[PDB]
């Protein structure tokens, strides 16, 4: 509505 | 409705 | 609607 | 009315 | 109405 | 209506 | 130490 | 130490 | 230190 | 010692 | 040490 | 040492 703050991380580090 | 603020840490460290 | 902030980190380190 | 004094305050202070 | 004094404060300060 | 006083304020300091 | 996340909210919305 | 992350907001919308 | 984030919002409205 | 193998991951999703 | 293989990861996604 | 395979990866993916 006024305000859609959608905040996504990801962090896949894998490997290593 | 008025905020609908979405946060997502995902945090596949996987591998090692 | 009056702010859709949409910050999306995708940080696939992989490999290594 | 003879004197419709309207006093709105909104402060959606949100977020964070 | 005679004197209709609308005051109106929408002080949405989201985000950050 | 006489007097028709009308002030609206929108303070959207979103963002950041 | 590692985070200092310091949030601080203030609202007088006094007068009125 | 790492992070330090200082928010403030201060809505002294007062006055009206 | 690595990060030094100051997000500072005053918002006076006052007057009307 | 023959295979000194060390692996250090340090997920420090903070913040939000 | 004949093989010292080290493997080090600072995924420091702080902030938003 | 015969095999001093040294990986080190800082991602500082801060501020937004």
């Amino acid at each position: 509505g006024l305000f859609d703050i959608i905040k996504k991380v990801a962090s896949v580090i894998g490997g290593l």
